[PDB]
């Protein structure tokens, strides 16, 4: 009782404490704007983004990104990304003012790959009850649009990558996704249940569950192939894709979707690996997020844990290597759209005592901060006097109108409280860390399907 | 040297002083939201305008005020307020869902007689130099649309009134006077000119400057005849009005201007006398603002100065005799239009820093406060206990999207402070009051024509 | 509504604290602490919820007490904004707690520096309603015929003499096809008001 009492909420306590707030002016001034404009608007601080608004970069790749690509209403953000750092390739290569790789291909086949992954998620865990944590997470997003890099490289793989010429975001579905999710997911709902019902009598390998998850296959195709076409041509029949260079000629090339993705995009998915930066565990460990995927029996998300400083000097390394990084981070945390800045001092908060020590391993035990998004850094800053790297370029894909011309600047401290994972070519790593790819002896650390340090959505 | 060196912006002073400015917790708050957002909108005090924004009135006139009107882009608010008074009077006695009477058919006379009454100005102001403080403020704005309630008298007895119904604000420079101003503004500065010229050599009534006077009244006819048509029957002429009451039911009136003033708008030009509350001089005063007019020979504007609690008195008495208030105050020093209130304290500047000791008296002195629009009081709360006015009801003349629904509510502390004059009939008036009128004893204070307490512009 | 409102997220906030120290023995990462931290500022509310808020507060006239900040129609941020520093003071008690137990003075002054926070940023986004539960107010009002009234009340007076609300009738009923019909339906740990009464439906 004393205890309950002393929890609990008290009238006079509350007006009391209220009397002495509103005797200082500062907590006067505060609560007379603050009722007014939303708080990031209000506290922005001008003084700082002055500052922090520098658009000068030192160490830069040699291609530009043209043109800016928007995913629009879509979790397509970790593919436009993926695909953003190769296409660059294609530019340079063939000499082109513009040119995109089909982020769409690559969707319309995560997203049938995820349903068919989903079914056998629920098949390997019916001896779970329906309201366990794991098949009640297993049905509450099937389809989401987020993915990881390792996602991607499995997709490439098995499907390869076309020009955009090809297949591009025609339909509506590839920029609203959110309605053809809908209505899948309540499909693979309905599949579950059956699924699991029709396991409590015979076992997996039964004829008829292998029956009933092939029609299950067939009715999802179906029902995506109504939202958006199977691509026009297999990952190994050819296709013929006519263009033009920067100077006017015109040019036919003739390939496939699995020899293009080599020959022409120059992705060797033998070297990238991903590099994090999770400070909930000891560094130079592997991390394994358990069950995340999307092609059955493809490779799973593993992580080489790292600190900033070394996750910083690769993301520089890369940069110097004329290439653009992709990473992960939790967007949009200290990120204003309008200007385009990631800069965690960029609004006056403390000027309202709104301070927040909990840290970064904290934030992420806590449920406070996980990776949402990915994009692309395409150039950094280093401070000659023998310095690091103080700000860097990154390249979003919201269209030409979020940020800066879809540009924005991140701080060093920004990198390393908000983001999390970058990839880079394993041959870009120093033998030590390598060797933890290419040995055999390293364990990883097993995280749960729902682990914070995940798809990037 | 050293009082020029000691009165001089120091650097070092400026950047010592922001030192200590950024050290202070209010500060740091208030430049950082001051930078993002203008004044009035961040210091708008919600907590101050939940219990200010109230429109409970237990005083109020019976006739609605229907339709709200508008006088768009022009300075035609006191003749919108002036008949915003009387209309009532037709609407009441006629039963009509919405009525108004013409202020257009006002406008067009006050701008044609106020271009002429120029010209005398400047024939009376020919033996001073073209740079005298009195030819040159007399140059400044020649016609613009601001006016005096006795210079509305002044036209309503040579003009009289009709309905809207005949002579409505259809021309484009009836809802946008600036242009048309403009034009005949740059012709009588041309006739300025050539008046003062012609007067050099010749006498103001050598048939000379008799003739040129009159070409010059026909010249800023015509112009005017093209920008707005002379009213369509003269002050003597009759008019046939057909109209419906509130129950479909179908009526002819025939009248003339100036009896329909009298008949139907029940106005008495002898009745309506000004006071205002002016602390620069003695209470119990009269007050005369030399040259101010419209008509040439028409009555000066005169005001009988007495105190707020007088003032605030006779607001409540005709509000109990049930008639509007036409009254002029400081528009919008502490009017907030999107809510519709006027208070004073309804911003919170104090919380900056940002206090205003100046007075009344002072403000009106030092520049800072004069009169700038008339509007109409038409209800008002009085306090049981033995009190005063606490707070009135305001309708304004710019449409019913401005304030609520046109309206507003005014504090009786900004009614003392920002509000100046107000219009009654010398019937309502204590004989102590109403004699300085009727006797021929009182020697008006005499104050020049740029005084800030003239026209409502 | 923005009077229950205000009431609705302060209660919340200090009802999450209560259930991170009554399940500081579970691990971070379990089911429970980790749904705990997912939206402890929540707007949506259950009825039982409503009659806990009333019986403690009363209701008010809006004229009294609208929708004028910014925060009650777009509260997103401001949730956000509180939900980061709940998440602070989570682990700021359960480290606490390892060494100490919930009823060492140390614990019951932390837990009341942190609704002393949580008060005091909540102050700065919405107004403390202008009278207490028990204390009078002045509502000055017009009828439908253009008569003026003053009714002088107390918000809990108010919410029983005005709106007619006896907290004791109000029962909810549900269909749930999950379970036996004419069985009791309780939903564990859900509330807004600590101590208050517990959302129960009859099925």
């Amino acid at each position: 009782f004393q205890g309950a009492m002393s929890s609990s909420i008290d009238i006079s306590k509350i007006n009391s404490w209220n009397k002495e707030f509103q005797s200082d002016l500062t907590h006067q001034l505060a609560t007379t704007v603050l009722k007014n404009y939303n708080a990031d608007d209000a506290l922005l601080n001008k003084t700082r983004l002055q500052k922090q608004d520098n658009r000068v970069f030192n160490t830069v790749v040699s291609t530009d990104s043209t043109p800016v690509t928007n995913q629009k209403s879509s979790g397509r953000c970790w593919l436009f990304a993926a695909t953003n750092q190769l296409r660059l390739n294609v530019l340079s290569e063939l000499n082109l003012k513009e040119f995109e790789l089909s982020q769409a291909y690559l969707f319309f086949y995560d997203k049938l790959e995820k349903a068919n992954y989903f079914l056998d998620q629920i098949v390997s865990s019916a001896d779970q009850d329906i309201d366990s944590r794991l098949v009640q997470y297993l049905l509450a997003a099937p389809t989401e649009d987020g993915g990881q890099y390792s996602m991607f490289l499995n997709l490439v793989k098995k499907y390869g990558l076309i020009p955009k010429d090809l297949y591009g975001d025609l339909p509506y579905s590839t920029t609203a996704s959110r309605k053809w999710n809908s209505l899948l997911t309540t499909k693979l709902r309905e599949f579950a249940e059956t699924l699991r019902t029709a396991l409590k009598e015979r076992s997996a390998d039964d004829s008829i569950i292998v029956t009933l998850r092939e029609q299950m296959q067939r009715e999802i195709f179906r029902l995506m192939s109504l939202f958006m076409d199977i691509p026009p041509v297999q990952p190994n029949e050819q296709f013929t894709w006519e263009y033009v260079d920067k100077d006017k000629k015109i040019h036919t090339i003739k390939s496939t979707p699995l020899e293009f993705a080599s020959k022409y995009a120059k992705l060797d998915p033998s070297t990238p690996v991903s590099l994090i930066n999770d400070p909930r565990h000891p560094y130079g460990k592997l991390i394994k997020i358990d069950r995340l995927g999307n092609v059955l029996g493809g490779d799973a998300v593993i992580y080489l844990n790292v600190d900033n400083e070394t996750l910083s000097k690769l993301v520089v390394k890369r940069l110097q290597n004329n290439k653009a990084v992709f990473f992960g981070s939790h967007t949009p945390k200290f990120m204003d759209k309008k200007t385009g800045v990631m800069d965690i001092e960029l609004w006056n908060y403390p000027a309202i005592g709104y301070n927040l020590p909990q840290q970064k391993a904290s934030r992420i035990r806590y449920h406070e901060s996980l990776m949402t998004h990915a994009m692309l850094i395409t150039g950094c800053h280093v401070d000659e006097t023998s310095k690091l790297p103080l700000r860097y370029r990154v390249e979003a894909s919201w269209g030409k109108d979020s940020g800066k011309d879809g540009l924005y600047v991140m701080t060093q401290k920004y990198f390393e409280e908000y983001c999390f994972q970058i990839v880079v070519d394993i041959n870009e790593l120093p033998k030590e860390l390598a060797s933890k790819f290419t040995s055999g002896k390293e364990e990883p650390i097993v995280l749960p399907i729902w682990d914070p340090m995940g798809a990037l959505a």
